[PDB]
């Protein structure tokens, strides 16, 4: 469902400065994560090809959707890896 | 949506605050998050009144492309404000 | 809006200050978000003006809207400049 | 406008000086607004030649000279990267 | 291969362990080598059944597809793992600096 | 050059020997020129048969409209797909062994960082 | 030059000897240097391989089609869309385009050998800091 990967992404793309050494490492948890979330629903999208190639549905159109969604979750994911490096320059330019 | 708000809401966003760099650095991939659900939702929508569709109806669909390609902008605005972010920072580290 | 009044608008926008290169880097971002905004609203207007008529006015708008995606070109353009300029002092010291 | 000045316009716009190179990346984006301006300002007059034949320089020049102006924003486009190159050519030799 | 198995592998591979951080430094390089082994295989086993097929065209399904599938993937992890080794470099500094 | 072989080449190249950390930073730099050259020749042989391939068209433009004095296209450019698929791995090959080198001097930051 | 000549080259041009590592990082920008004008000469080169390309290309379709002076003529008609196909084939025009793409190749080995040279210089202060790291 659309929305519940916009919550999921909105949580996920959150950075504790707390903890930027976990953060950086599990960037890389939520890459996958997103990748394969991505990836499966290529295979399904393939699945309604494939038998639509058997001759109201706005199935694949909605798949399409969240296809979409995907791309920018990896995208924004991809992007937070480098905030926390970003960040990290940052906090190292401030001290002396 | 109103086009209004969404305009309004972009030009407080893409706001810098030079004093809170590693805090803008973080919230650029929220923000992200944000609009990327706005777009994902725009296209949730539209596809929603097509389907009911299968002539005041086709105005509806227009005025909904136009917030699409507003927040299609918003994320390209967004992934700017990161990039002038790490910009900001090269220049001050430059600096010293 | 007037055309004219866009184009002193862009013109003066555009405009890089080399002494005040990081506030320029921040202020590039609003700049888009401005001309997003004027782009955003012309269509606006030209879909309300076909909705009423279901056309030289119409013209009219769509030359404001063509100028206001290459204000957004310029902008975008310019941001790359910022940088450039950046890799270009580095480079040099 | 005459053509031949556009021509001798341009061709002493897109030179690129090396000896300031900083100062032409800054000035390209002006250069891009004064052809801008050009091409905005011709598609304006067309419309309004246009529009005072729709009531009962020859249309037809007009089009050279947009299209000129066209072929214009295209190199000032150009001569952006060009200018980037200059500098990534610099690096590349320098090993840096 | 089947998509999940490689979902799976990923998943598994891109952990960090904080204790052991010079070898998943030095392991990193070696995961890119066996997911660059799965995508240039997936290719060529792409490469073979888009052959034979051209072939008996001459002379006269979804498969091709769903390699693709896989093709991608692989294409992602490699990305993954490529962006691991700069996490660990990251985590690094970071310990360093806190210190 | 058989994929296969590549790939079990790679394999052992990337291999990070903890014990002989200056060795290895040494002849990552040598692992880099052998793989450069492979990457290389793969290219030359490419144009090779590319310049084949051009050959074949045309004589196959010739076969058909009636020309000649007195199949071969299919062949050419699958070879010439499997030499690409080579180029590309030898391309990841590059990428590998640069990320290596980079690994090698992570580790070392690391064992000096563990030194106190 | 010869593509395997450069493989050589370069091959006995990143050995490190470790002791004389000073040296090495010395002579490591003189090797940049070096493979610099390498590349340098190759974009010279293929510039005027270029202008060897054109003037077969004009030679040859005018061989090919009608043209004003000339006597060996095509007595195969060969009509405009099949000219690319034919020029492609040409044994002069075939034997300057492999000669510019061959070029080219060296070219890029030649970015490559930067690229891999630059990485040397790393690799030789990354060796002295470990040296400097178990001496101290």
């Amino acid at each position: 469902r659309l929305e519940d990967l916009q919550e999921e992404l909105k949580k996920d793309v959150f950075i504790d400065s707390t903890k930027l050494q976990y953060e950086a490492a599990n960037n890389v948890m939520l890459y996958s994560k997103w990748l394969n979330k991505h990836s499966s629903i290529k295979k399904e999208m393939l699945r309604i090809e494939a038998q639509k190639k058997v001759a109201v549905d706005t199935s694949l159109q909605y798949w399409g959707i969240l296809l979409d969604f995907c791309s920018g979750a990896l995208d924004a994911i991809k992007s937070r890896g480098f905030a926390i490096k970003h960040i990290q320059d940052m906090r190292a330019f401030e001290a002396g």
